[PDB]
C-alpha cells in the first residue's frame, strides 16, 4: 500500500466498513511505536478527551498543543490543559483577520523513530465518531545514524518542505520539532506537502503556499494528455459576486494545471438530515446564510455527498479532497487530501493587481502524484496502483428541490434521524 491513506472509524456502520479504518486510539497505540513526545496541531481541542486517546502508558509523556486561539478562547484552552503537567501550548500567530490555525497534524517521536500524521479531524469526540474523515500516515522514519552524512531528504522534498512549513510559525517550541525532523531520515516519503500559511506573498514566494503551491507542483511534476476537477469540502468561504471573481479564474487555473467541468461536493440539507448524526452534523458544516445569499451562483456547481463505496453516505464529510479524474472517472491525474476548505482564507487570493498572494490561515495537505510512484495516472479503486477514492463517482448533481446545508437557519418542516428539528439560536 504505497498510499497510506486511511478513513477514520465510523460508529454504527457494519464492521466490514471499518476494516481498514483508523481511530485516533489506533494511531497512538504502542504498536505504532514507543512514544516519547508528541505535537498536536489543530483548530479545536477537547483536552480531557484527547489525553484519554493516548494509551495509559503514554498519557504522561510531553504533548505540545499547537493552536490559533485568542483572548478568552485561549484562556479556556490553557485552563483545559493546566491539570495535565506534561502539556504545553503553542499559539500560532494569526496577524491577518478571519484567519484560523486549521492544520491537523501529529508529530509522534518514538524510541524507534518519528511518525508524521496529516489528517482532517479536530481533536474532539464528535469528529472521530460518525464523520467521514481522512488520514495520511507517514512511514516510521528512522533516526539518521550518529555516524553518517546524509540529508534524509526525499525526491518530493517533503522533509525540507515540512521544516519550511514549521519555520513560518516563528515559534520556539516548534524549533525543537524542526531539530527532531533534521535528525530523521524522511527519504522514503512519496507524497508532496502542500501548506498554507498566513501572509502576503510576492514574486517567487507566491509559489510556496496555497493554490499557487499546488499550481507549481502540478506544472513541474504532472504531465498533460476535458479531465474534470473535483473539489470536496465542509466549509465555504465568500467567493465573490460570480465565478470569474476567484473560483473559475485563479482557483480553477491552479487546479487544471498539468505539465473543463468543475464538480463541487458539499452536503445538501437532505444529506445532513438523514445522516447518522442528523442535523447536528450541520454544526461541523458552517456555511452561513449571510455568505450563501451573496453567491447563489456557486450552488449550481454543487453535488451531493454519496459514499456507497465506503459505506459512509450517512457519515457527513469533514474530510476535504481535490482531484483530477479522467472523463469517465476510472482514473485520476492526482489526489489531494488536506485541511483546506473552499475559501480564499485557506487557498489564497491574489492582491495588488495579481502581484501578491494573500492567505489568512494555516492549512496542510498531502498530494499524491503518480510520477512519485513511477506512473502516469492512478486507477480508481471502485470499491473502497489503484487509489482509494472514498466517495462515489461520478458525483451526483443536486436535485431541483435540494439546498446546500446552511447552518444558521432553522429546519423545522422535517425531523432528522433522531426525530429532532434544528433551530439555531
Ligand atoms: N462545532 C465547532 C465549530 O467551531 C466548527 C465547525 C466546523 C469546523 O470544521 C470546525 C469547527
Ligand atoms: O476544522 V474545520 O474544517
Amino acid at each position: 500500500n504505497p498510499f497510506q491513506f486511511y478513513l477514520t472509524r465510523v460508529s454504527g456502520v457494519k464492521p466490514k466498513y471499518n476494516s481498514g479504518a483508523l481511530h485516533i486510539k489506533d494511531i497512538l497505540s504502542p504498536l505504532f511505536g514507543t512514544l516519547v513526545s508528541s505535537a498536536q496541531f489543530n483548530y479545536c481541542f477537547d483536552v480531557d478527551w484527547l489525553v484519554k486517546q493516548y494509551p495509559p502508558e503514554f498519557r504522561k509523556k510531553p504533548i505540545l498543543l499547537v493552536h490559533g486561539d485568542k483572548r478568552e478562547a485561549k484562556a479556556h484552552l490553557h485552563a483545559q490543559a493546566k491539570p495535565y503537567e506534561n502539556i504545553s501550548l503553542c499559539q500560532a500567530k494569526l496577524d491577518i483577520a478571519f484567519g484560523t490555525h486549521h492544520t491537523k497534524m501529529m508529530l509522534l517521536l518514538y524510541e524507534e523513530g518519528l511518525r508524521v500524521v496529516i489528517h482532517t479531524s479536530n481533536l474532539i469526540h464528535a469528529d472521530w465518531h460518525q464523520k467521514t474523515q481522512g488520514i495520511w500516515l507517514s512511514p516510521l522514519y528512522p533516526r539518521i545514524a550518529d555516524g553518517t552524512h546524509k540529508s534524509g531528504e526525499s525526491p518530493t522534498h517533503f522533509k525540507a518542505n515540512l521544516i519550511s512549513y514549521l519555520t513560518a510559525y516563528n515559534a520556539p517550541s516548534l524549533k525543537e520539532w524542526i531539530d527532531v525532523i533534521h535528525k530523521h531520515d524522511l527519504s522514503e516519503t512519496n507524497v508532496y506537502l502542500i501548506g498554507s500559511t498566513p501572509g502576503r506573498f510576492q514574486g517567487s514566494q507566491k509559489d510556496n503556499w496555497g493554490h499557487f503551491r499546488l499550481k507549481k507542483l502540478l506544472k513541474d511534476h504532472a504531465s498533460s494528455m476535458s479531465w474534470p476537477v473535483v473539489g470536496q469540502f465542509s466549509s465555504v468561504g465568500s467567493l465573490g459576486a460570480d465565478e470569474s471573481k476567484w473560483l473559475c479564474s485563479e482557483f480553477k487555473e491552479s487546479m487544471l494545471t498539468l505539465g473543463v467541468p468543475l464538480y463541487l461536493i458539499y452536503p445538501s440539507v437532505e444529506n445532513v438530515r438523514t445522516s447518522l448524526e442528523g442535523y447536528p452534523a450541520g454544526g461541523s458544516l458552517p456555511y452561513s446564510i449571510q455568505t450563501a445569499e451573496k453567491q447563489n451562483w456557486l450552488h449550481s456547481y454543487f453535488h451531493k455527498w454519496s459514499a456507497e463505496t465506503s459505506g459512509r453516505s450517512n457519515a457527513m464529510p469533514h474530510i476535504k479532497t481535490y482531484m483530477r479524474p479522467s472523463p469517465d472517472f476510472s482514473k485520476i491525474a492526482w489526489f489531494l487530501v488536506t485541511s483546506a476548505n473552499l475559501s480564499k482564507a485557506a487557498w489564497g487570493a491574489l492582491e495588488k493587481n495579481g502581484t501578491q498572494l494573500m492567505i489568512r490561515s494555516y492549512e496542510l495537505g498531502v498530494l499524491f502524484l503518480p510520477s512519485a510512484l513511477g506512473l502516469d495516472s492512478f486507477k480508481v479503486k471502485q470499491k473502497f496502483a489503484t487509489f482509494p477514492v472514498p466517495y462515489d463517482l461520478p458525483p451526483e448533481l443536486y436535485g431541483s428541490k435540494d439546498r446546500p446545508w446552511i447552518w444558521n437557519i432553522p429546519y423545522v418542516k422535517a425531523p432528522d434521524t433522531h426525530g429532532n428539528m434544528w433551530v439555531p439560536s
